[PDB]
């Protein structure tokens, strides 16, 4: 047939509710009055009442805001019966896709990561590794891709730039020189991860390195 | 539309219950999982539970025997919502007609009728009149 | 639209039956399972069963040989409903033309024609006239 | 194929015009923009403009009231071309049947019928005969 396209809807929508999505008509109405109803999850099935149709006009509406994070899609079945009581049209499948929105802040894998390296090693040496995540999309948007960084190593002495972190992978390496277990054995540095490749929202962690 | 014919069912049916009547499908299922339910008298309304549907297949069943003498017809409404929670198809009316069976013995209007006539009258003379009824179909 | 061309078929065809003619697909199948059926004369209407379709694949077939002399053309209507039970596509008209084959011997108008002329007439003179016909194509 | 059912329409319809009948879609639209048009009597052919389609949505409409008594049926052909300019789908036949309504008063065959019989005849004797007609359906 000449079907009916899926209906994209934004998430965390907000204005005056209702909101008409689309209108359907059975043409077999030349004969009697036709009664429009509709069924499915989000319809009469759990979440009941997110969408409802006007039995007499054939309008479909979204009744309240949604979170794709909860349910990212819905499928519905539409009907049309006569006043006498007989169905007129083979039902009709209906689809709605819920488009992502940057509503989610990222989060570190652990609450604290630990590490260790020996004092005499050379600059350009891989030490630790850190993780974190965002729940929003990350396959068509940047709402879910992070960018790692560092902003405060304690013992801001001998110098304060002993390390760096790979923004994409979150791996840390020794960049400077002057490590001594004998004077300064354990650094505590603060890390952050951000939305949209360092553009969106950010959070903190803590990684602590002991020196062999 | 292309509706859906009424469903004739015999009365005082008897075999292994359930009994599948028919199966319905929403085609708008390309997108999510669809949940089939159904409503009305005989459904969720008094007589509750005579008919029920398998939320995931779309099969409709009669759960137990029936007596047209009690209820000779039912009308039901079918639904289909998405997992997310939104309805997909305008509901669908459903009808079932209960075909009669000779389960009823007749019964006299009164328990005793009385009459009277005079002794000298001629053959071919109307005296009394008697009544009785059967509740099964007669049309 | 992008319709669907008429289907030429030879007459007094003969090989292993069935014979696939063509295959149809509703694309609105992303959602549920679609059930292919078809209607008309030669279909469900008299001559019933000359053509039938595979509800699940969408193939159309000719089931047996034909004689254009009997019926030289067919028109059919195709359908596609969802498991839930709703139609998805406005039906679709289908046509088949039956190409002629030399299966018919001719036949004289009468079983015997009579004539008459006078003995003394000149050469190049029109006498009788005779008729006959063939039922196969001649156009 | 999965064709598309005839469309029943009442006669002497009346409300706010337009009136959407049905909507068609070419799926070959993944590539370019498709332009929906339609042709035939009642379309671009005399009666021009009873029905028209929205080149971009694919909706079909009845633009004004109708009288089956005038034309009781219509047949139409639908199209879909690309912006570049090429057709995508073999066109598609479309049918509409106009359902009768009691808009017609009957009328006597003649304006006056005459008759004659003899005075002495017996009761139960056939004299005249009278005619009249209605143009609405009677089948
Ligand atoms: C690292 O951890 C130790 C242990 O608590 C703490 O005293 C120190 O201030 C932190 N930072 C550095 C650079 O040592
Ligand atoms: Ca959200
Ligand atoms: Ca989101
Ligand atoms: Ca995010
Ligand atoms: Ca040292
Ligand atoms: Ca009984
Ligand atoms: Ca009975
Ligand atoms: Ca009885
Ligand atoms: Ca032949
Ligand atoms: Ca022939
Ligand atoms: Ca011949
Ligand atoms: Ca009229
Ligand atoms: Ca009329
Ligand atoms: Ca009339």
């Amino acid at each position: 047939d000449w079907v009916i396209p899926p209906i994209k809807v934004s998430e965390n929508e907000r204005g005056p509710f209702p909101k008409r999505l689309v209108q359907i008509k059975s043409n077999k109405d030349r004969f009697n009055k036709v009664y429009y109803s509709i069924t499915g999850q989000g319809a009469d099935n759990p979440p009941q009442g997110v969408f409802r149709i006007e039995w007499e006009t054939g309008w479909m509406l979204v009744t309240r805001p949604l979170d794709r994070e909860e349910y990212d899609k819905y499928v519905l079945s539409s009907h049309a019966v006569s006043e006498n009581g007989s169905p007129v049209e083979e039902p009709m499948e209906i689809t709605i896709n819920v488009i992502d929105q940057n509503d989610n802040r990222p989060k570190f894998t652990q609450d604290v990561f630990r590490g260790s390296v020996r004092e005499g090693v050379q600059p350009g040496t891989q030490v630790m590794a850190v993780s974190a995540t965002d729940e929003d999309d990350n396959i068509d948007s940047l709402n879910g891709v992070l960018s790692y960084s560092i902003l405060k190593q304690d013992p801001e002495e001998p110098i304060p730039n002993l390390f760096t972190i790979n923004r994409e992978t979150g791996v840390i390496s020794l960049i400077g020189t002057g490590l001594d277990r004998e004077k300064f054995p354990e650094y505590t540095l603060t890390v952050q991860a951000t939305d949209l490749e360092g553009a969106g929202l950010s959070v903190e962690g803590k990684a602590i390195i002991q020196i062999t």
